[PDB]
């Protein structure tokens, strides 16, 4: 017979403690809908590779310049000024040639650059190239700055607003001294105000690294409440991970004497995705009286068990 | 033993109405994956504070031109023309100085503004600031335009497309006279285009208010479709909340005489979040199933109470 | 004393098979919070439609250029060149006049287009139309180019990084001769390098038609993963589908002599929307033990019935 009380008593364990106490089994999850503002600040100045110093404001470091969940802040770039559509020589990479007969006339199928001539022009003292129509003078991105241009995008902050919701409960969370406030894994955990610096860090990689050729930080805010504390308790955890390096080139198109040409520029920065995900329970009868039931039922499976393996 | 049959009837009445007809417990559940389109409508004229009129298309007052889930349409704004990067005076802000002692080469730590230098120079004719390199003439943001520039943003149409699908159930559900056609909580439920004035106002916000300064409002989008029923009374709910003020800073790079020039914008905008969630349930018979047997399982733990308490 | 035999099997069957080898009963699911990254790829070449040859690069022919989750890749545009702000006769969509007596100063009501004046004045050789102010000259959108102007977008490479987590679990999961490699449904259904042309074939469109004048196709990664299986085995699943046309306007702002003008264009071009849901389940003892309950449940509601159905 005592075999008996302590099946019961193991059912027991196991339904109080794990299935309700440790799982909270008594509880309905819903997940959230978020919005995220993001708002960054600081400097930058370029001095010695700019030829001349060069100054680089919000407007101009950060895409998109409204803001996004995902956007990227520029730390290195490469810039081919003045580029107007005519005929020029193609860089080495599309091939070098000797004579006119390599040369043949139409796009290229693999890295085309524009459409080729039938023709062989010098690309500098040296190196002879197809012609080719397109956006000239060329692009040349092999030499990519190091020290990075915008290695002062370190000491920018980043003030990120987060307002969620859990439709289900009806219950509305925002995640905001703070304004001089700086955000510390441990000393300052709920400051809304990180330092790219520091999120680069959090995330296991090197801002200098990560600076002369990109990269990929994801920012992930954890909403993870128990409604049945109150709403007080209902506060974000901040997760750094990263995401080769990240690239894109944009284009500045202005008009001089009617011609249009395009200042075209390759942004090795580092894009930041904020992933906001988050998962509330509050008591429900619907799951504490299945548990209760299925429990019931296993006392039953586990009792006969029992007798019958003993008779 | 009327006991015992009150006690089944408690029990059947929970599980059919509570468990199955209330809450739909013999359903399981899924989300979803929605598609966005937003299609803004509308001119804005600003005959005085434009220096003669001064017109805004779509192609202006919406950030992103392509569009997406989060917007912002402009509705107020401070611009700062022809800025070059040079030698110029900082905003008072930066510090007044009445000397060249005051002045500290090199960047400021906190709101820089530039490059200083060891010299002083007049801002206007009573302050001196530290003179600065960066982009000049400084902006100065302390006057925003009341009444706002593009107040007549209140009377722009917003057209919403929304493509969902419950992958789970193979469901896909569109949300589309209609053409000149206007949503209105109660009469007109069911229209898809909206009016920015009406939106503002369904959010509990003025949009006098909100135009001047800029703020966020947030549109919901909810499917809650039963597909046991027919999937044409798969509609969706429009709610309307807001989620200080909203601004950013844009800049428009041209080129005169080989010089880069820019025009800064500070753009007080109403920024719009389309978030669409929503629930679809469809008969199952695992959950039909688990209900019943763990009613069974409280029918027992219940009459065997009754029954022991009663002995 | 064989039909509870029989009623043991049926239950048996139900739960071993349908709850728990068919619909992995036994399993605790978890959805992905998910990044991705997309890389266009591809020149194109507009010869007779611009006036000379024309090429259109990724800085020009991607929106947005630092790239998102939702981008558009245009195929055919309609271009106003030097649109400058001032007095212009409309389009006779605005409405035909004969006289200065129809022509009514002030903003109109629908299909705005500028700021009216009490004059007439001749948009060509036949109509006269009511004078503006606007943007001038200005757009003539009826005559969309066909055949597309960026038809070789078809040819386009559209590479996709995707990496998602499932958080619950700690499950990280990334979807990468493959430079060299493209997708196609069956013989190379991994490779995360896709050709515009074949994602269009696959969503059910014509690329012709949906490039003269746009469209939407989107595009899911499916991560389904029995993370019982290792890992190894979680995979992605490219699925294509499509979301009239799309078009935006955009303005590239430009001075001359002192005045500011713009290029607006009309943008025909197809948006890309990559949706990334998944589901990853692994063991849990708490549905298995629930289900075993409700199942020993439904044994005594169809054992008894049955006898007493019998009696
Ligand atoms: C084990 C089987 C046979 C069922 C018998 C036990 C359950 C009825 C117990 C176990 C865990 C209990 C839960 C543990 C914790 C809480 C949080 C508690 O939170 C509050 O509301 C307290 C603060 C406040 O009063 O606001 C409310 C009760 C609840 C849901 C308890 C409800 C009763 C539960 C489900
Ligand atoms: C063990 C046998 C007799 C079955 C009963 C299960 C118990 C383990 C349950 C029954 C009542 C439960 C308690 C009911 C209410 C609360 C208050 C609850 O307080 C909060 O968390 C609220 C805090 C806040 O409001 O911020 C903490 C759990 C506790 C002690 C529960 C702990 C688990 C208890 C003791
Ligand atoms: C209470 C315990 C002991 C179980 C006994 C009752 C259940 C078997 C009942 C209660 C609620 C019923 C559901 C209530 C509503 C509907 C919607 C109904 O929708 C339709 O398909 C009707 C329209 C059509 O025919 O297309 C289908 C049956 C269903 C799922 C019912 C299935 C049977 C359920 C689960
Ligand atoms: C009460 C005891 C005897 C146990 C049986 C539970 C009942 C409460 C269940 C059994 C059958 C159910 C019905 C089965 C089917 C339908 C049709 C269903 O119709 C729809 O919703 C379909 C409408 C559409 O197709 O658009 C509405 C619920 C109803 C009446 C259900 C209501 C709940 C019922 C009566
Ligand atoms: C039917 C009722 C009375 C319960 C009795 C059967 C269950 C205990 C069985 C049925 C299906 C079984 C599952 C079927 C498949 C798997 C995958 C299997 O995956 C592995 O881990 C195998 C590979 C490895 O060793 O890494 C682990 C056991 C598990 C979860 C099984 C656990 C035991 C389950 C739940
Ligand atoms: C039928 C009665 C006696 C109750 C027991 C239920 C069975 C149907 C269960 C019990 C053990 C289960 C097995 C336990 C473990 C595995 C290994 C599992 O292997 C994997 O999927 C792992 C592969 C990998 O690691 O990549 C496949 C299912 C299987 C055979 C399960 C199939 C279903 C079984 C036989
Ligand atoms: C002319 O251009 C060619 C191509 O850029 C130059 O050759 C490159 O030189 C660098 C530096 O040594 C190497 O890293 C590259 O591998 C070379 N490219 C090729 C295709 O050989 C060349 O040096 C240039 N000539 C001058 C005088 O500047
Ligand atoms: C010169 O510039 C300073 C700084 O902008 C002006 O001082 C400001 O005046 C306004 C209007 O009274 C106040 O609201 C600000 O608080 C003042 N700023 C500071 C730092 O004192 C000053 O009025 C300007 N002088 C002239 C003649 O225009
Ligand atoms: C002057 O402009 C009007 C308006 O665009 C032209 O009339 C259009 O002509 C085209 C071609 O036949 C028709 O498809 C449109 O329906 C006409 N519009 C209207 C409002 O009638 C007219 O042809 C132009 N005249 C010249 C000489 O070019
Ligand atoms: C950031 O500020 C610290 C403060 O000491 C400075 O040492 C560092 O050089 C700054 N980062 C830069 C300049 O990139
Ligand atoms: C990595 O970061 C450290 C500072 O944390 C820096 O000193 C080091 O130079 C970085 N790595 C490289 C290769 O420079
Ligand atoms: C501007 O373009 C015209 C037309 O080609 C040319 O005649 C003129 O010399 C150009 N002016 C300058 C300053 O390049
Ligand atoms: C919007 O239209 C109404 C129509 O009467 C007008 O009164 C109002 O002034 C308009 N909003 C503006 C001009 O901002
Ligand atoms: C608030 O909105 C009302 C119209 O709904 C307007 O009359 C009022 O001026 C607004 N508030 C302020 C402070 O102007
Ligand atoms: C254009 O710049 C050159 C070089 O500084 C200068 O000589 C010339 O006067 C400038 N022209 C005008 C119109 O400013
Ligand atoms: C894409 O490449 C194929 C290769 O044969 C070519 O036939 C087709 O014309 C190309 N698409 C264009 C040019 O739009
Ligand atoms: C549809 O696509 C086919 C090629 O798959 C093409 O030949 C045909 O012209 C397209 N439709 C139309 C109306 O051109
Ligand atoms: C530039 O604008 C000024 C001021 O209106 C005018 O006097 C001058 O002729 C203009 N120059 C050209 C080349 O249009």
């Amino acid at each position: 017979g005592v075999i008996f009380r302590l099946i019961q008593l193991v059912v027991l364990v196991y339904v109080i403690g794990w299935v309700f106490l440790y799982e909270k089994g008594y509880q309905t999850s819903s997940g959230l809908i978020s919005s995220v503002s993001v708002k960054l600040k600081g400097l930058a100045v370029t001095q010695l590779p700019g030829l001349g110093p060069q100054v680089w404001d919000v407007a101009d470091y950060v895409f998109p310049a409204q803001g996004d969940n995902s956007f990227v802040v520029m730390t290195n770039f490469i810039v081919t000024p003045k580029q107007t559509q005519g005929y020029c020589a193609e860089h080495p990479e599309g091939g070098i040639c000797k004579e006119d007969s390599g040369c043949t006339p139409g796009k290229a199928k693999r890295k085309a650059q524009g459409i080729r001539t039938g023709k062989c022009v010098a690309f500098n003292d040296t190196v002879k190239t197809c012609e080719i129509f397109g956006w000239c003078p060329v692009e040349v991105d092999d030499d990519i700055p190091r020290p990075a241009l915008l290695r002062e995008a370190e000491n920018f902050t980043l003030f990120i607003k987060n307002s969620i919701s859990f439709p289900r409960f009806k219950v509305n969370r925002r995640n905001l001294h703070m304004k001089t406030c700086l955000f510390h894994k441990t000393l300052h955990p709920l400051c809304p105000v990180f330092q790219l610096g520091y999120v680069v860090q959090e995330s296991g990689q090197n801002f200098s690294t990560l600076a002369e050729k990109g990269g990929v930080v994801g920012i992930t805010i954890d909403w993870h409440c128990d409604l049945d504390w109150h709403v007080r308790h209902c506060r974000p955890i901040y997760e750094f991970h990263g995401l080769p390096g990240f690239n894109f080139r944009f284009a500045r198109h202005f008009v001089e004497n009617g011609t249009n040409y395009r200042h075209l520029f390759k942004v090795f920065g580092i894009r930041f995705d904020i992933l906001v995900d988050g998962k509330a329970g509050k008591f429900d009868i619907i799951p504490t009286m299945t548990t209760i039931g299925s429990g019931i039922g296993i006392f039953g499976v586990a009792t006969v068990l029992c007798d019958l393996l003993l008779l």
